[PDB]
């Protein structure tokens, strides 16, 4: 039973669009980027989008982009669409993007991936664990978090629980980023495997990145700029299909450190930055941070700051493999 046409990888281009979210159904459990991200990723200078055809049909995508000073190639959005899974697409595709990758950028020496699914034997032989993050996903409606926040805070405050501790500024522009992450001891210390993870997507702590980084609209919180301990990144809130009426927003919090107590204090303000834009919608939020700081902030989002947990412990991978010329 051969399939009558055979397989075709393309270029993605504006026009596909459509076709890649027929494929895309249930990705992520509705926190699914890329509805909201396609058309940018085709505008990057460094990223390929590679889609799989069968008789014209979008059935599978796969997403490199070249990063870390033309030295790492990231896969990102590998999907194949449900009605052509267990045929070994994926495998084909990734196939082609590799040699896709070794002919246009031969200065790549490694692969790069991040995963929530638990890592099985096959992994720990193809790749290389950089580093892991514990993953906290709560949800709540925005307006309805800034009408009670006030109150929650001020009963922690009396009740003895919990009163914010202080926070820093950073500011990309007056380049407190650059000293924070080119800091060889912050590298040490405070970043997972001295890799900045954002939204999913790992960065070597380099210039040439942080370029990349600045133009992303992240807002930074550290708990001191000359004594750096804890790191928290918010990326941009963005649409995520979940829900299915439009109003879902997906909030993501990346947090460097050991101190727990240094992560609930900057959580809490990136909170209350975000929250009045989002006001009317309902939001996403998911916080990656040290895995032993997790039940901490388990407990603070939902006995602190009333909110809901959406599932259990999981863990987000950093994978890495050599490329094989
Ligand atoms: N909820 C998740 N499992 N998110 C995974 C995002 C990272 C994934 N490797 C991608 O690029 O699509």
């Amino acid at each position: 039973e051969a399939e009558a046409e055979p397989l075709d990888f393309v270029v993605a281009t504006e026009r596909e669009f459509e076709e890649v979210l027929a494929i895309s159904g249930g990705i992520y459990g509705g926190l699914d980027y890329l509805p909201s991200r396609y058309h940018s990723w085709l505008r990057d200078p460094d990223r390929t989008v590679v889609l799989a055809k069968r008789n014209g049909g979008v059935i599978a995508l796969e997403s490199v982009n070249v990063i870390d000073a033309g030295e790492t190639v990231l896969v990102e959005g590998l999907r194949v669409a449900p009605w052509e899974r267990g045929k070994g697409v994926a495998g084909l595709l990734q196939r082609f993007c590799s040699q896709l990758v070794k002919r246009q950028h031969p200065g790549v020496k490694v692969a790069r991936l991040t995963r929530d699914d638990q890592l099985g034997p096959r992994e720990l032989k193809k790749y290389r664990l950089i580093t892991k993050q514990g993953i906290l996903l709560v949800r709540f409606n925005a307006s309805a978090l800034l009408a009670g926040l006030g109150a929650r805070l001020a009963a922690l405050r009396t009740s003895g629980t919990f009163s914010p501790l202080p926070t820093e500024a950073v500011s990309e522009a007056g380049g407190d980023v650059a000293r924070l992450l080119l800091s060889p001891s912050v590298q040490r210390d405070v970043l997972p495997g001295g890799t900045i993870i954002q939204d999913w997507q790992p960065y070597r702590p380099s210039e040439s990145n942080l370029r990349l980084l600045a133009a992303k609209g992240l807002e930074w919180r550290v708990d001191s700029r000359a004594r750096p301990r804890v790191l928290t990144l918010c990326t941009r809130p963005f649409p995520i299909p979940h829900g299915g009426d439009g109003t879902w927003r997906y909030l993501n919090i990346d947090a460097f450190g050991s101190d727990g107590a240094q992560v609930q204090s900057q959580l809490l303000w990136h909170l209350q930055r975000q929250a009045p834009r989002l006001v009317g919608l309902n939001v996403m939020c998911q916080l990656f941070l040290e895995p032993q700081l997790w039940s901490q902030l388990a407990d603070f989002c939902q006995v602190g700051l009333g909110l809901e947990l959406v599932k259990g412990y999981t863990e987000q991978y950093l994978l890495e493999a050599d490329i094989h010329h």
